[PDB]
């Protein structure tokens, strides 16, 4: 980093040397008409170079040597150390004429040396080191490097080192004498793009103890920072306004100038400038393979079949069970639809944070704990979370998806379908990591993925399966059970409201119009397992088809004609599944039977929990919701290397 | 690529297979009640295998093998080869019960194999090759792959195959027999956000001839293609809308489907879908070292030594003059000011492409020629193309720019002073491959990097230098010439409007004023030259320096003393210089021997030219332009890899 500064023609000149650059000094300029040659002294911190045609020469302190005067031979001026009050750093030119070795005129350079530098954890392991070389820049894989910023997921002020604990640290370090001479000082600055952010806190008036300033964002693009001598830090707490999206990349910058004063009414020079570039971390979804810290769950406070249930379930666990009711401006299922888990981490801290799509609008929100962050919000049902999964880690092609990938229910791209709304879409994609796959939903009815499928982790092992609901899985069933003189096995066996109806396996395979509309929904199932074949690079050996069942609406659209157990509480090993309320043979439910068939050799353990009996009856609505907060992946995101956008 | 396809229970399965795909076949679903197990026959041209438990074993065509039904048991189906009218291409499945070797029920599976290829020349060759795999990515550089689509410059119907000549092609390439079966469609489409980005043109009805009608683009998002049996190619030409911007990557999607008909009411279901993308081709600039091809001029019809010494200039090379005059909307440095030249260039085909931003508007604007492609679009003088430069190729700390680094002139971030408009700044940093850096223009009156600054080949290399105008350099020499007894010599002789003023080297050097006045412009030119030398890889062996001398107005920003030199006509080794008009010492203008000196003997050939005489003085005003057209890099921008947006 190579600086001009020119001798002056007729006076001394005084300048700011910032270490880390070098001066190149034209001395042919300040040369009086007629001179010939010059020489030069200088102190002892400050080195000089003769230049001459590209060729530079070390000079002496004081020595007598001369060089001709001429445009293309110059000085090189560099220093090592920061000015303290003992210094005084100088060049002086001398100039001369042909006749006489006498100086004729000298023009000089007096300088003061200062350290500035703008730190943060570039190499992202938590603290800040002195000036990283990478800092400018923001590059990932493991040995990518520059620092990270996490958005403020807490919903002209005072605030104390506490408050900002959860920011990103960036120190401003100098070394210098006393002042900074006439004429500088030094600014902190933010585009007006990145304004809405970022912002930045520091405490303004230390002799008036640490209260913490927000001294950049909204409205505020720069703030002077005043020097203090001899080596100093100035400590910085920076946090994210907004996750990445359409629109916005992830990265911000901030930067510090050195100004020089020029005169009034014209604009400062920026002699020096430093920029560190900061990374908002994405928000991260966690798939069913992570491991369960929380379950919480939703329903109606006389469900106590499945209350007693869900609670036994759990208690075969080390996780914690949250409880929680209806609300006024909440669907029955609004901890699985209109709250979703995820998590956000940065090399020194990381929380759980939690997305809020309420479906009323919010009306105070937590009541779900201060360990988490929150982050709230023309919608169709496809804009649930009940309509968002995410896989376990997946290679494809080669390709690895360390964090897996993100799963959105859609329709057909001719169709004229429902479509999750773009906003959320967008959202979803520029987080970047989880890299997010569209699916088939729009055949159901409510038009969530999580109606027909899951994954579950086999236990023992660090794989995974894809659970799918099977239609023809169902049918099959059903006819070897006729077959085997079980036709009037009946379902829903407890429900009251459904006895009239007299359902048995026999008047299900009888039902023409039934087993055409679900020939059919199991081609939209079978869409939908070669596209998450195809890209989660499954085969068949990873898949288990789970018995479904469905009735077809006047949209041709289908909702479960008995529940959906392939949506499930996974927790390791122990799976809650919704007791689907089968045709009882020989006093036990054969869906529940089949299915412990296909999940127990694996060391998968069943409960079947019952949702639906407090209903007394089920009409293809389910009541209750689960969610499980799980703990992050291992793997950090900064260590992913993402295509390019 | 694996799809699924399921035997149906108690009816025949009828499908199509595209080639490069293959089938996995559940048989266990159509088994009746009560089978045991199952066999197979198959047609010659059907490869089928069983495959247990993830193991696979190859079946004859007419086997009498057995195999245990059972969930996990299935087949994989692959054909090689399309159908012809001679195929009939079917496996057929029989299922026994425990007791008997005599078939209880069969189900089959009837094959119509087609090929469906959307193909486009993602090789970059010009030529469109067979189905390349990598044709659904776009990546940078020599070994990077991907179609290239060029904008259509040239500013519901009928078009031939010549109105089409400079589009891409791209060809659907199908394999088959004389029909698709009941129930199937092709279609070709687009998203709804890429149909502003691009238009494909076909044609519809061949039997009445070829008459290209637009099937896609604003409004049309699909199109039903016609299926034509044996093999058969659809050629269609496809154009680009816009040139990469904020928000627009460049990259676009074209699809083809195989469309299922299911039921009236129902969506189609999309079978099988090919993807290609496109990039499309950014404008690029061209620096003054690329050959000259043609010299643009602009003036009043009567500067006629202008006109002269341009066309005495020219005639020293191979170029061409084109002259233009001065127009009722245009001002009279258009040619330079509202008009820039570049470039767009694809594997097939490239040429000029001009962009136009008239100061008052477009009032027919070719008259340029039909040879160029034309771009037309609260202004500031920064918005001008006189604003705008763009170095030779660099390479900085490791990182080549082989097709130079657009410079584009600005204010200090904290001043408050002018910036070329947002909308132009984020096209040219969209463009990516001329990575864009800004200096500072906003200390001159008019705001231009063309005033302070241009480039040079050095003859006889590859190597080049920046030019900067300098007000130390033209004190110096007025200092030594007064020195020499020449403080007399008199300023702009032969302007007659200049006379009274008597501006002479003495009345230059004594006037205190102005002279503190270009120390600060010295201070502006060096901060550029600071931020030129890091951002291009420059030392100060690139660099010379032409004598200049402004005057300052009341926002203290700068104008040309005397007409700037820096901005010359650059046609190889040959120079048109503005002529200066300085103090004549021995009758010759100490400003034109001067530069002689320091480009001569290098083997520039210095001509000056004198545009000024004509309005008989020079308040800072040039009333002329010139703009040089060039040949593009030999460097094809789609080898560049660009940093990481
Ligand atoms: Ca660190
Ligand atoms: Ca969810
Ligand atoms: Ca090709
Ligand atoms: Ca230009």
């Amino acid at each position: 980093r190579e600086r001009t500064v020119r001798l002056q023609y007729g006076s001394r000149v005084e300048a700011v040397y910032v270490l880390g650059t070098y001066l190149w000094t034209d001395v042919y300029s300040a040369a009086p008409a007629g001179a010939q040659t010059f020489s030069l002294k200088h102190s002892e911190h400050v080195w000089v170079e003769v230049v001459r045609d590209g060729e530079a020469e070390e000079v002496a302190t004081n020595g007598k040597q001369r060089w001709l005067l001429s445009p293309s031979t110059t000085l090189r001026v560099t220093m090592s150390q920061a000015s303290t009050e003992a210094s005084s750093d100088k060049v002086t030119v001398n100039y001369y004429d042909e006749e006489g070795s006498i100086p004729i005129d000298q023009a000089g350079l007096f300088l003061t040396a200062i350290e500035i530098s703008l730190d943060v954890d570039a190499d992202r392991d938590g603290v800040v080191e002195k000036n990283n070389p990478k800092k400018a820049s923001w590059t990932w894989g493991p040995e990518g490097q520059g620092a990270i910023l996490l958005v403020n997921c807490d919903r002209e002020k005072v605030y104390s080192k506490e408050d900002l604990k959860d920011m990103s640290q960036m120190i401003l370090r100098t070394k210098g004498p006393d002042r900074l001479p006439a004429g500088y000082e030094i600014v902190l600055y933010i585009s007006m793009s990145d304004s809405d952010k970022v912002g930045v806190f520091y405490v303004e008036n230390p002799f008036f103890g640490q209260r913490y300033i927000h001294i950049l964002g909204r409205r505020k693009l720069y703030h002077v920072v005043k020097y203090t001598g001899g080596s100093a830090e100035l400590l910085f707490f920076v946090e994210g306004l907004c996750f990445p999206d359409e629109g916005f990349s992830g990265l911000v910058s901030i930067h510090v100038s050195l100004l020089e004063y020029m005169a009034q009414d014209i604009p400062l020079t920026p002699i020096f400038t430093d920029t560190v570039i900061f990374r908002i971390a994405p928000w991260i979804m966690t798939p069913n393979i992570l491991p369960p810290v929380s379950v919480f769950v939703c329903c109606m406070k006389d469900n106590y079949l499945f209350l007693k249930e869900v609670k036994n379930l759990v208690e075969k666990t080390n996780c914690e069970l949250k409880v929680c009711f209806q609300y006024l401006n909440r669907g029955d299922r609004w901890i699985q639809d209109e709250i979703e888990f995820g998590y956000i981490e940065a090399p020194h801290k990381g929380f759980p944070v939690v997305l809020d799509s309420p479906r009323d609008g919010n009306l105070v929100k937590e009541l779900l704990g201060p360990d988490f962050g929150y982050v709230t919000r023309s919608v169709t049902s496809l804009d649930s979370f009940g309509n968002l999964e995410v896989s376990p880690p997946v290679t494809v092609n080669g390709k690895t998806y360390p964090l897996g990938r993100i799963l959105i229910g859609s329709s057909f791209p001719l169709s004229g379908g429902r479509r999750m709304t773009k906003v959320v879409r967008d959202f979803l994609k520029a987080q970047q990591v989880q890299a997010p796959v569209e699916l088939y939903s729009d055949w159901l009815t409510v038009g969530h993925v999580d109606e027909f499928m899951s994954f579950v982790p086999i236990p023992g092992t660090k794989k995974f399966l894809l659970l799918m609901a099977s239609t023809s899985a169902c049918y099959k069933l059903f006819r070897e059970k006729q077959k085997d003189g079980h036709g009037e096995a009946i379902m829903f066996k407890g429900l009251g409201g459904m006895s009239s109806k007299r359902i048995t396996i026999n008047k299900i395979l009888s039902n023409e119009s039934l087993v055409q509309e679900n020939l059919y929904f199991q081609r939209c199932l079978d869409w939908n397992r070669d596209i998450l074949k195809k890209e989660l690079g499954l085969t068949e050996q990873d898949i288990i088809d789970l018995p479904a069942l469905f009735k077809m609406d006047e949209d041709h659209r289908a909702r479960a004609f008995f529940p959906n157990m392939v949506n499930m509480i996974v927790l390791d090993k122990d799976l809650g599944i919704p007791k689907p309320f089968g045709p009882q043979v020989e006093e036990e439910c054969c869906l529940e039977m089949h299915v412990r068939g296909l999940l127990e050799p694996l060391g998968l353990e069943c409960t079947f929990i019952d949702d639906i009996s407090a209903y007394h009856k089920f009409l293809g609505e389910v009541h209750c919701g689960t969610n499980v907060r799980r703990k992050p992946f291992t793997f950090k995101w900064w260590h992913m290397v993402p295509s390019r956008r």
